[PDB]
This record gives C-alpha cells, structure tokens and sequence, in this order.
C-alpha cells in the first residue's frame, strides 16, 4: 500500500530523528590499513640496520640499479607466477607505476605503437570493467582518454562484449583490470578470461591490459589465489607485450611506505625504463632491502597476509552481519561478500545512492561519493556504494554501518513515496 | 717547428707507459664516495619505534601530498623559503623536474595559454653551457628544442637572455643550476637572479627551472646564502616563474634521500593537483627519517662540513695534478668550483673528443666530450667534465695524471695538422 509505505517512512524518521541526535564522527571511505594491521611490519621501522648491502653485494645507498633488488624481485617473482628478468620494483607507489606508463604511452607510443597516443587526432579510449577503481578512471579521464563501462560477471568482465568492441575500433588502447579481489566487486578472474583477454584480436596493434593485480596476495580466508600466468598466456598466444602487470606492498607493509613492482615482456621493461631513465635515476634500494630482510622469503609474505587476514576478517563479516541485519527484510539492497580485498560493494535502492551518502553525511557518517567505483563518476542508475571496512575499529564500524543501513532505508522509502 | 714533433714524441712514450700500466679507474661517477655515505648510516637504523611525526601524524599510513612539515621547515630555511611554499617528495628531484614538463606539455602551467604539446609554433627551452646532461636529456625525449647560451661569472649571459624571450614566445623555459652549477661551478648572483626573475617574457608562462641542486654543498667551510628568488618575482609580478628544486641524495643517500620542489601557492596547488593523479602521496617515512636525522637546520649544514672534509681535498688535489702537468704549455683551462661537485676542463679545440677516446684506451673512464652541452653538441670539441667525488686520492691522482698525459698528446697531434 501507499499508506502503509508512509507509515514505515515514518519509523525510518524517527531512526534518522534518534541516530542524528547520537551526533556521530564516523568513516567509511578509508581504504587504508588500521594501526593495528601496521603494527604487524614495525621491524622496518629500525630496519636494514648497519648491513647495507643486499646479498649481491651492492651498496643500497648509492646511485644505479634501474630493475631493483633482485632478492625482492624474487620473493614476488613466485607470489605472482613472473620471472625475475620480467619484474622490476619501484618506489612507493604502484599507481605511479601505471600512470607513467600511460604517460609515456601518449608521449612516445608504446614499444609497438604506430605512433605516441597523443598524435592520434580523433581520440584515445580505455575499457573499465565497473564497478572498478576510481584512481584508474582519475589517470585516463586527466590525460583525456575516453573510457567506455563494461559490465562485471561472475568470473570476470564481460568478454564478449569487450572482444566486440576492441575487434571494430582502433581507438581502444588499453582496459584496466583488477584480476585478483576486484576493487571493489571482489571478483577474481577466471583462468578462460585471462585466456581469452590475451588471444582476443584488437584493432589496435598495441592493446594493453593493464593487470593491477593490487591484491594479489590479500585473502581474508586462509586460501590464497592461484596467480593465472598472463604473461605466458599472452606470450603464447603471440601478445607478449598485451600485459602490464602491477603490484605492491602498501597493503603489506606500510601504506605509501612499501614498494612497487612492474611486471612484463622483456621488451616492456626496456620501453618502460628507458622512458623511466629519463625521469629518475634508479628508485630507492634502501627500502627494497628493508622489506627483503623483514620478508625472508615468499613463505614469509603469505604468512604475513595471514595475520591481515586475522584484523580483517573480523571486520568484513561485521559489516555482512550488520547489513543483512537491517537490510536483508527489505529486499532493496545486495552486497558481496568477499573472498579477499579491501572493499564491500553494496548496492541500495535505484536512485538512493547519492541520497543515501547525502543522508549519513549529515549525520556525521562519512560514506564513499555515489558513483566512485564508475568513470566520470556516473552510475547510471544510482545505487552503488563502496565500502571500505579496513581501517576503523570494531565499534566505530558497527555504528557506521548500522547508521548507513538507516540512511538508505529512510532513502529507500523517499524515493517510493514522493515518487 | 718540429720542435712539435719532438715533444709528440715525448707524449708517445708517456702514453706507451701509461697504456703499459693497464689501469682501470673512472672520472664518470658524480656519486658521493662511500665514505661520505657512512656519514649517514644512522639512517639505516631510523625513525625507530616512534614512527609518529611531531605533529602526531602516523607516517606509516596514506595521506598527505605536501609532505612531513618538520622535515619541509627544516630546507624551508636552508632555501629561504616559506614552508606551505615548499613540498618534500620521493627520492628523485629529477623526477619533480621531469613530471612538471610532462605536466607543462600535456596540461600546462598554471597560467598558460594551452598546453605546450598543442603549441603550432613549438617549444623551446635556453640551456646555459657548459650545463646538466640529464636536464638536456628531458627536453631532448619531450621534443623541446634547447639553446644553448653562455655561461659568464656571475651567471648565463643574461643580456642575450633577455633577448630572445623577449620576441620569441615559444621560449618557455630554462635549465638553471643557480649555485654552483653542474659543472661550471657558477652561483647566480643577486642581480642576476633579480634580472632574470624581472625581464618580460613573450611567453606568459615562461617557467625558471631553478634547481638548487647544491644549495648546501659547499667546498670551504662557508656556506652561500641564497637568493629569494620566489620573493623577487612575486614583488616583480611574476610569481610563477621559478619551479625551485633541492634533493638530499648529495646529503645522505644518493636515490635514497627526499626531493624539494618550491614554488607559489599556486604552483604547488598546480603540481599536487596532477601529482595526485600520479601518487596517493611520497613516502612520509624516509621524510620521518632524514627529520630524525637531522634534527633541525643547523645539522644540516654541520653535516655538510663533514662531507667537505671528505671533498675538498679531492677537488684541491685534481686542480695541483692539472695545474702540475698542463698550465705550462697553455692548451688548458679549468675551473677551481668553490662548490658543486664537478670540475670543468677545457682543452684545446678538435681535442676533447680525441682525448675521452685515448683515455678510454688506456683504462681511464672519462665522462663524454659535449655531455654538458644539448644534443652533446660542444661547438668547440674541448670541454671534459671531471667528477672527483667518489674515487679514493689515490685513483684520483693516477686518472687525473693520465688525462693529462692523453689532453697533451691529443694536443700535439692536433697541432701538427
Ligand atoms: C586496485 C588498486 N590499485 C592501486 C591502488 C593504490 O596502491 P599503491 O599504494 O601501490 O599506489 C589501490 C589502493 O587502494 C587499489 O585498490
Ligand atoms: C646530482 C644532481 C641532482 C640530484 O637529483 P636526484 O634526483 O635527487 O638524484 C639534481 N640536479 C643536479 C644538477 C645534480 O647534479
């Protein structure tokens, strides 16, 4: 009934009436590690110590080295199924890693490329599997790249639709991809859609995938992820250069403290450090010696995640408790539940979404902007929200969450009544 | 006039014999020597326990582009200039420096008319020489054209600078080492600096690159006091001409120190607005680190004496070797840098490139003839570039010894035809 449709909204303004008057200071859109998660690498807080030298002999606090150390290289060589010669680690930053590469791209052209990006006169475009991560839409809507949604599945993104459309347009030069714990679907690509992305015929003779694989390493069960070999598919196929694997530690170590890695053809790693040589003389082997020594081995970094997973678990099943709690009577919202990453993506009433976040923010609930998780920002239908449960402690979580279910609950009727 | 030929005999011989020592020392290296790196090995040890800033701030953790106040106040002063004037980032200046021209071309400046890569007319930057390789190689990659312009003692020669901004627009830009210049040794003087940050520009975004890589790095126990050259432009109206530059690799580690970049508010506010596109944020812990380390301003500069105890006796004793085998037949000039970490060497004309190819057939590694000049291009074919930071004086005096012994025959040789 419409009437009692009124008298549920009534209850739901009594709940936003009582929750507002708690006046609250709350946040979810910190994806960041909590102290608690950073208190596990406090070693490298006093490491290398006096042996500054890497087991190759090389004095970390000199100038050279463009690759990195080969012993830090190694660790991730096996947690992500890449040779040594083909990874290269960086600074802190991992997204800077993407962002140059896309820069030189438009600059000076890939290393197959007809011609720098930026010479091609009608446009450049990128494909984004949505729900996807807002730093990536940031790089190509900043350097003028259109971007093109593509709709998420089960195992992957889909690829009938994207082998469509890089087959007709030669302007689609690139996708970007979370293949392991999606930011924020949590989706995992399956070993066909890894298949079938690095064999799909592209009218652009440089296509490149953008592989951050941010999470490859970050389970909240006590399973870790079989890394699908890109590289090797791709190599196969007759790709080699298709594949830009990215990776880094800011979610092991610290975050912005910890180190990047690249991975890639033999050619890429020249292409990307010869433009790279020109910008820097090497990146910073003091810190790549710090997390080899806190490391030790490959077995150490899984171990590590192990008790991430122990703060992080906890955390995620909150939220899942708390949503199915307030929500799962009303039928109009789902949510995943993820196997691993950072983020809980929730989707709530069609046209709620801003409202929803427009709604908690005025009662001191800090919610990710409506439509992050899409380019440009735009979710078509307005109902997508992430959720960042990683940082925030327990209680702070359980009334951040609780009071967000009573936003696009008071939203949800809104929007069913005066409309 | 044979007399030439008996002295190219002479120089054969000291050549056989040095050629017979088989050597294998190096000049090329512009590091700091081990030594000088042990002056900072308490960082290897650092922040500790207390991974927190003054100001409480979990460096451990996102957030924050501007970087560690601490640390930014403590070269706010060694620079003079304001602290929400400066930023600190990552272990590379020249990536500061490379990513505002990416920026400039693909964005452009804060007031620029469009971005420079839609320039018809192109772009072009003035290279005072004899000048920095790696900021010529940047312009070089980007497709901006380079002029270069001569270097006089108090600075470049400011009067043909000022003429060609002056009509050409597409002159967007300038390579500058103000104080004691990569490898001049030249610092900017107060009106240079206040000609340069005053003179119109056809270009309305003409950007002085002002990289105060040896702000600190002094060869004598006194230290230069620098130039605001942010505040001279902001009383002349041109507040967004100069992009100030600083790195600590010739303080601590050598790439793994922390970058500077200064500027107006509105210039920092235009870098950090596509820096963030580009990095959540620099690394807070090795700026956590060298604040440690340092403690304030005055350790810094107490720190760098100790590296010019390690420096001076290297540039002192690379000017007696010269001075020793060269100055008596006149074919030769240098530099005696009070600062800086470089020595220029010209030879004769026609003879640089001859002399870098005999001293690489004898084991001695010397820097590329024309690498301080764009495109490599020495008009002259004379000037060599010596870097005497990293080589013990014992390498120092042999390497040195036998450049001269290669500049005198490639002189010899070069006189007869
Ligand atoms: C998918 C993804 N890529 C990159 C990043 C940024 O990582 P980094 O610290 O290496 O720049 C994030 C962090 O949230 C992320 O979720
Ligand atoms: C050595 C030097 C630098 C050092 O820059 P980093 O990227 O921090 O290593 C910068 N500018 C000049 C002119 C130099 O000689």
């Amino acid at each position: 009934s419409p009437q009692e449709l009124a008298a549920l909204h009534a209850r739901h303004q009594q709940d936003y009436a009582a929750l507002q008057g708690m006046k609250l200071a709350l946040d979810l859109t910190r994806g960041k590690p909590s102290a608690e998660q950073l208190d596990l690498s406090n070693q490298l807080l006093s490491l290398p110590g006096d042996d500054y030298r890497d087991p190759e002999g090389t004095d970390t606090r000199n100038y050279g080295g463009q690759h990195g150390l080969p012993g830090l290289r190694a660790i991730f060589a096996e947690l992500l199924g890449i040779a040594v010669p083909n990874l290269i680690a960086g600074n802190n930053s991992s997204l800077e890693l993407m962002h140059d590469i896309v820069a030189f791209s438009m600059l000076y052209g890939g290393v197959d490329s007809p011609r720098p990006w930026i010479q091609e006169q009608d446009g450049i475009k990128f494909l984004c599997p949505v729900p996807g991560y807002d730093r990536h839409f940031a790089i190509t809507e900043t350097m003028g790249i259109e971007m093109i949604p593509i709709p998420m599945l089960q195992d992957g993104p889909d690829v009938d639709l994207i082998e469509e459309l890089v087959a007709v347009d030669p302007a689609i030069k690139g996708m970007w991809t979370v293949p392991v714990f999606g930011n924020p679907s949590g989706v995992t690509y399956s070993w066909e859609t890894v298949r079938r992305l690095v064999q799909m015929r592209t009218a652009a003779p440089d296509f490149r995938l953008f592989w951050d694989n941010a999470y490859a390493v970050h389970t909240l069960t006590l399973d870790f992820p079989r890394q699908v070999d890109v590289l090797g598919l791709a190599a196969k196929a007759g790709n080699p250069n298709r594949p830009y694997v990215f990776a880094s530690t800011s979610k092991i170590t610290f975050a912005g403290g910890g180190v990047s890695f690249f991975g890639g053809s033999l050619g890429n790693i020249a292409w990307y450090l010869q433009y790279a040589g020109k910008k820097s003389i090497g990146p910073d082997k003091v810190n790549q010696l710090r997390h080899l020594r806190f490391f030790g081995d490959a077995d150490g970094v899984r171990l590590h995640m192990l008790r991430h997973q122990q703060i992080l678990a906890p955390k995620f099943a909150l939220v899942a408790e708390v949503l199915d709690q307030r929500l799962s009577e009303s039928k109009i919202a789902s949510w995943t539940e993820p196997k691993g990453g950072y983020f809980i993506s929730l989707d709530v009433l069609p046209g709620t979404a801003r409202r929803t976040v427009a709604l908690a923010k005025d009662v001191g609930i800090a919610v990710t902007e409506a439509g992050a998780s899409f380019p440009y920002r735009k979710d078509p239908d307005d109902k997508n929200i992430r959720i960042a449960p990683s940082f925030p402690s327990v209680p702070d979580l359980r009334n951040a969450v609780d009071g967000l279910a009573t936003c696009a609950l008071l939203a949800a009727t809104e929007t069913l009544l005066n409309q």
